[PDB]
């Protein structure tokens, strides 16, 4: 039986590699404070202040906290990630299992200047999950507060809030208010534990690999095509340029002219920014020259955007302005931090099937030619989907989000998150948690007013999340060696992906998932 | 078994709409003080003071407290009330169930 | 048996709301004339007249008539539409049944 | 099988007297025209015209007609009514059965000045009943259009319309519009017939009898009461009038002073009008001096009012202004018709238990007496219900309504109709009937506008309604002969309740139901 003197569960961290399954598990220690003094609060930002019309919001901030495991580094050690990306073409989640156990609840009081903390054995916590997705789904927005990458850290559970329809800072009629105490939840004292299971809906394998062929080179280099193209519209070698239509079969000599079955993926352009500083223009174009989408009178920066190659061949230094995910190095400020602090991810590997983010999709004609008028060809900056078009989804990273919730809507086109991940119509239910309020002593004479004086309190405990991943084994006849993800051979001041002198864990670089090759 | 380290019950708030029944439930947190220093006390108001003959009373005030759920807003959210009054000609209570748990 | 002196069917208009189904029914009285004096006729419009190139067409007009129930207001009273849109997230048709009767 | 050449049903008129049941049946021939040219029409009356605020209405008039059998004379011959009221204390309906059969439908056309009528064999009619009471219930308002009293007459089915909430002539938001084609109905050609059954809900017997005792005389005339009353407050026979309280037992000498268990029924006063003209005041008090009730800013005359005796002993000539039902003699105009045309009903028999309509209910004190102040007793014009109070319902008549629909409401007090009848929560369903419209020839080129041109048409047929009545047999030990309803012995120009020289049936007088006596 449960009690104050017996542990609720055990610590578990493993990666179990068996066949095509890998079961990763993680346990952490968390601390859940008391938010908003147990109050729901309207929060809003209007254009009245220095804010612009784009940054306005209306919403509510609750007392409730929530768990976010949505980042990969929670479920994989850098070595477990290395086994994954080196040996395997694809992986997708199957089922997860989630546990709260070993709950301590502690009341803290202030006496003069001295602080003291003591167990409260009879206090509870409230934990429910939204299984039916009846709440704003706050995960998948790439917010902070995930379980730490490194198992020895204790983390703080983030506060739960949500945004709703607004006009300016004011609320419209369709604005919703959700009281989270209005769901059924389970109340746990120090001997109780919480668990539930979840099973992912069938989702296409994330493809971890690069194509060994570019999309336009799928041809045979040896043989000509039996198809013809229009090579020359003008009489060649003659003293007069009188036009004549001349046709040719494309072949190894001109491959750019061959007929092709397929087209590159869709293109929505980005601005090009060079890491070398003297090359970039002198001005601030970050917001002005940005690639934005205009929704309901608010210009929203497009980030990261559709999956598009970062740069073409032999340009390392250029990157799309908003196009790439950007991770900070350990201990990076939140405002105007220098380039050296961020870690820019880059897509090299989708250059084959996808257009470069910073260049035009192609060129089309702007006019109908005549003997009088010359042909004029316009550039295509933005290109939607066309039949016979293929593309790769953005690469997942060890620091990046695992999944996102496909919004519930009439229609969607290739519903996969632009941050990368697994688009899910029913993602893992988000788990809400709160400290049940304990009143401070009420007055001796009745008063209707609600009790505003509470015991300062917080709770800590252990959380385990165990995900079962399905693997797609690499089977390939390639003769020569693959590229692998390998740690540096040369000596270092301190080990990568390990604690420093002071005890601070750090991840040196983002690790993309695609080192393997396939035939396109 | 019960103990200091195990919760007595769980939080429940719902409205279950099924057929001709709607089961509404509510959970709250309460605080019960000590009234009258544990004393029964005669209380009365006479016309001797500024009171009139209409406002006089005689009675007792106990230490005991009591629960009053008798108002509708306790059992219905404003949305649950909207489903009720828009879609339905009449409603009457059938049965109730009442619980105290998680006593500190 | 059928005859000149017995009705073919009965008038029906209802909305039956049961669970997740709503069965709406409608009955009307129609009058079908004789079109084109029983002739198929080529009909066309050229750019020769004041018409432009966008408005040109070629087709045939038959004697036949046809029933069109394709608008919602045929199958729902404004009250039945109100029950629908207020209480429900979505609706889709399942099956329909169609009748001609009482032909004069 | 049905067909154009075979009759749908047979003529039936009977009264079957068996035991405690009497089954009365009636068949009539009806003619149903085409109302409103097959249109629903808003109808309203505002105060803008000569109308006052009391007479304003808003409603709809439909094409549909309806059957009204709600008057007794439909179901009883004057002889069958005589067997009923003479031999029986009470009667209540049990079940009814209703039939349409032998339907002819005829189209009439105009050519120059000559009219011609010819069968239309293929045309239909639409007949439904509202079983669930989902329509305004228009019966019980004592409208015209009932089946004739005399079986040989052909009658015209009245049009159906209804009234709804209004403010002035304008409609408010809660105003309802009912489309009658929106119910399921049965469509009948000339070989089809319509029938349904109905079973009355259990209802208290209408009490047909008079009390042989007045309410205050229930005492024993021989014996004194052991109770005392205050006979005299002042010293009697003394030279000084110094007050002294003196008590006495009431007895045969003073009966008015005895203690009594019961009180007369409630009283809501009426104005007194004398048939002798010189006695009435000279003015028009009909509307001004009337007894009205004020509902939502509209003064509505109280008619007939609560059941109250018409007049006290040895006053024949006085009657309450609005208090009594008033029936017209055969061939009486609708406007300002002379006294000699109407037939005034009178309640003699409820004088025992009920107060006189034209006199005060009683007298109560207006002040608290003192040696200084004399006692002052005020009159009670209106008296609601008090405990220990008994009354009789208004008498049903051969011409009067059988039942009314108890409105659906939170509460009611003794729900019996003030016109007299059987208050029913679910009265007989009202039967609606209409000619299915047949279009005149539509144009040869399509037009969206609805077809406004129809074939002029009407239908006729036979209708049978059969009600099973339950009787309460008279069992009494009374020695001397009862009063009976007897026809006049002396010679007459023409028989009463029979056709005259010209063929016109007439009912000479209203026949009340209570000739029998009981002990109160
Ligand atoms: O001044 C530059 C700024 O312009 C604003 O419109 C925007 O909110 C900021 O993100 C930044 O772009
Ligand atoms: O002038 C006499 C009239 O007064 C009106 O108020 C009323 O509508 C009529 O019924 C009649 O009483």
């Amino acid at each position: 039986a449960d009690g104050v003197g017996s542990s609720s569960g055990n610590w578990h961290c493993d990666s179990t590699w068996l066949g095509d399954r890998v079961i990763t598990t993680s346990t952490r220690t968390w601390a859940l404070p008391t938010y908003n003094n147990h109050l729901y609060k309207q929060i809003s930002n209007g254009t009245s202040g220095g804010s612009t019309n784009d940054n306005t919001y209306f919403g509510y901030s609750t007392p409730w906290g929530y768990f976010d495991f949505n980042r990969f580094h929670c479920h994989f050690s850098p070595r477990d990630w290395q086994r994954l990306i080196n040996n395997n073409w694809g992986f997708r989640p199957k089922r997860l299992n989630f546990k709260l156990f070993n709950i301590q609840v502690k009341e803290v009081t202030q006496n003069e200047g001295t602080k003291t903390i003591a167990n409260n054995l009879t206090s509870t916590i409230q934990v429910f999950t939204d299984s039916e997705y009846q709440l704003p789904y706050v995960l998948g927005s790439a917010h902070q507060g995930c379980l730490p990458p490194f198992p020895a850290d204790v983390f703080m559970i983030p506060q739960y809030g949500y945004l709703t329809l607004n006009n300016g800072s004011q609320a419209v009629g369709r604005s919703s208010f959700y009281c989270l105490e209005y769901f059924p939840s389970q109340m746990l004292r120090t001997g109780n534990n919480f668990e539930f299971s979840y099973q992912f809906e069938d989702v296409p394998f994330h493809s971890s690999y690069a194509h060994s062929q570019s999309l336009d080179r799928l041809m045979n280099p040896l043989i000509d095509q039996y198809l013809y193209y229009l090579s020359r519209t003008q009489s060649t070698g003659g003293t007069a340029g009188t036009q004549q239509l001349l046709f040719s079969q494309a072949g190894p000599n001109n491959m750019s002219a061959q007929a092709k079955n397929w087209l590159p993926g869709p293109c929505y352009r980005q601005q090009r920014v060079s890491t070398t500083l003297s090359q970039n223009n002198n001005s601030n174009f970050a917001w002005t020259g940005a690639t934005k989408y205009h929704l309901n009178g608010r210009d929203s920066l497009v980030n990261p955007g559709v999956a598009m190659a970062t740069h073409k061949d032999d340009e390392e230094r250029f990157f799309p302005s908003s196009g790439v995910l950007m991770f900070g190095k350990q201990g990076a400020g939140k405002d105007n931090v220098d380039y050296s602090s961020v870690m820019l991810t880059s897509e090299e590997e989708i250059k084959t099937t996808n257009p470069v983010a910073t260049e035009q999709y192609g060129v089309v004609a702007d006019n109908l030619q005549q003997q009088n008028a010359a042909p004029i060809v316009g550039a295509v900056n933005s290109q939607g989907a066309l039949p016979g078009m293929v593309w790769q989804n953005r690469d997942v990273y060890l620091q990046g989000p695992i999944w996102a919730k496909i919004p519930h809507t009439d229609g969607n086109f290739h519903p996969s998150p632009l941050m990368g991940g697994f688009g899910l119509k029913h993602p893992p239910p988000q788990i809400l948690i709160k400290n049940t309020p304990v009143p401070a002593d009420p007055p001796t004479t009745f008063s209707q007013a609600k009790l505003a004086s509470f015991i300062t309190q917080y709770s800590t405990g252990q959380v385990s999340v165990e995900i079962e991943w399905e693997l797609q084994k690499e089977n390939s006849k390639r003769w020569n060696p693959e590229i692998q993800y390998t740690s540096n051979y040369y000596k270092s001041t301190n080990v990568d992906f390990a604690v420093n002198t002071d005890g601070t864990y750090s991840e040196p670089r983002p690790i993309g998932t695609r080192y393997l090759t396939r035939n396109l």
